[PDB]
């Protein structure tokens, strides 16, 4: 076209292989950062967890760029720790983690069937557990 826009005055990237977009990042890294009840992400929100297929769609914004990987790295993590909590939570009548902690008032189900699942977040693995621990 005649307008001609480039990486010239769109910050100093491009020429790095390919890289994401604060569109991309910034809502994934905040819908993210969301789904952890607190910036340690170290505990989960559970309302947070239908827009995991949104975080994924976020990452997905991420697709085709370098962030993808750090942002799936971010998302898979995260999707881990909600998929951890959903897993142990599926296990109950109703979800035992919920907003980073357990749901002691839950009811493992007659099909919960649980894994000592590792998300990598220690403190949602203990929470994780905690759920299992009502199972």
């Amino acid at each position: 076209g005649h307008m001609q826009v480039a990486r010239s005055t769109k910050e100093i990237e491009t020429s790095q292989s390919t890289t994401a977009n604060q569109s991309d990042v910034d809502d994934f890294n905040t819908l993210y950062d969301a789904f952890y009840t607190n910036s340690n992400k170290t505990a989960l929100k559970n309302s947070q967890f239908d827009k995991l297929s949104q975080l994924k769609t976020l990452l997905d914004k991420l697709e085709g760029s370098r962030e993808h990987t750090l942002a799936k790295s971010k998302y898979d993590s995260l999707a881990t720790q909600i998929k951890a909590i959903q897993d142990v939570n599926a296990q109950f009548e109703k979800p035992a983690i919920v907003d980073g902690v357990l749901d002691t008032n839950a009811k493992a189900k007659s099909d919960a069937k649980f894994t000592d699942i590792k998300t990598g977040n220690t403190e949602l693995d203990k929470v994780l557990d905690k759920a299992i621990s009502l199972g």
